[PDB]
């Protein structure tokens, strides 16, 4: 069940929102690591800009991730909405974000693990797009929003910009442009519309990060697309090919999936269900 947590609890569990428990801040607000009075290990997000972006993002998460549970989505355990304070409480994910692991410090992700992360994150997204009615459009898929639990299982997070779309529709007309530089679907720049195929594109970028080990802003999408006609054995993460040269065939197949996801035309991109089926076909 989703719990309504007393504000005093979150206050003392973070030692009065002390800098020492701060594990991230910016844009949306802060994220704190804590142990609740019952021993639960949690991440506590403190949203800022409550008079505007703050409340909207709070409501977006409550209306989406707050209403569903799935093995590849971060669990929202609780919330606190007192006065103009907006806090969201999640199960703590041991190894933080995929971006932290890939672009900082740390912990090594071999190809086997990265493949599981790719599959897991794809499954979470597929659940949003196909199993949920109304469908959920995440709108901010990226490596910092793929969390890794104690088993290095991928769990999709940050539904602050997520929206509900009727299953009878192919797109949703919105008020603003949502997303992150390096991940925005090209058609999002041209129209105030979002779609599940938009999430597919952004997922494609993440899959590229797993294959290359590079940041999207290095864009990466364009850099990989041009080398796809040059030398393919140049874009892959060196630490992946050093493991086993035999993995090259499997890497290129996953690369094909990423390229398909990253098509400029939304209508040509696969659904996340097609992506899963493709992953399954590669393993077999």
């Amino acid at each position: 069940p989703l719990r309504k947590l007393a504000f005093a609890d979150l206050l003392q569990a973070t030692n009065g929102f002390h800098n020492d428990s701060l594990i991230g801040s910016g844009g949306f607000g802060d994220v704190y690591k804590a142990i609740l009075k019952d021993g639960s290990a949690v991440a506590i997000k403190k949203l800022i800009h409550v008079s505007g972006q703050g409340d909207r993002e709070f409501m977006a998460e409550m209306e989406t991730i707050g209403k569903i549970k799935h093995r590849n989505l971060v669990p929202l355990l609780g919330y606190c909405k007192v006065g103009d304070e907006r806090l969201l409480v999640y199960e703590f994910m041991k190894y933080g974000s995929l971006e932290d692991v890939l672009h900082d410090p740390g912990v090594k992700l071999n190809w086997s693990t990265r493949r599981k992360i790719a599959i897991g994150s794809a499954r979470g997204l597929a659940f949003l797009h196909h199993n949920c009615s109304p469908h959920i459009i995440h709108r901010d898929m990226k490596s910092s929003n793929v969390l890794l639990d104690e088993n290095l299982e991928a769990r999709v997070s940050d539904f602050g910009m997520a929206r509900l779309m009727s299953a009878m529709d192919t797109h949703l007309s919105v008020s603003t442009l949502a997303g992150t530089p390096g991940y925005v679907p090209p058609e999002y720049y041209q129209s105030f519309r979002c779609s599940t195929k938009g999430d597919v594109y952004s997922y494609g970028v993440v899959l590229l990060e797993l294959l290359t080990g590079k940041r999207p802003t290095d864009n990466l999408v364009g850099w990989v697309k041009q080398h796809a006609k040059l030398r393919i054995s140049d874009v892959f993460d060196p630490e992946l090919m050093k493991e086993d040269p035999a993995l090259e065939i499997e890497l290129l197949q996953h690369l094909k999936v990423a390229v398909a996801c990253l098509d400029d035309r939304a209508w040509r991109r696969p659904t996340m269900v097609q992506v899963m089926a493709m992953f399954k076909e590669i393993q077999a």
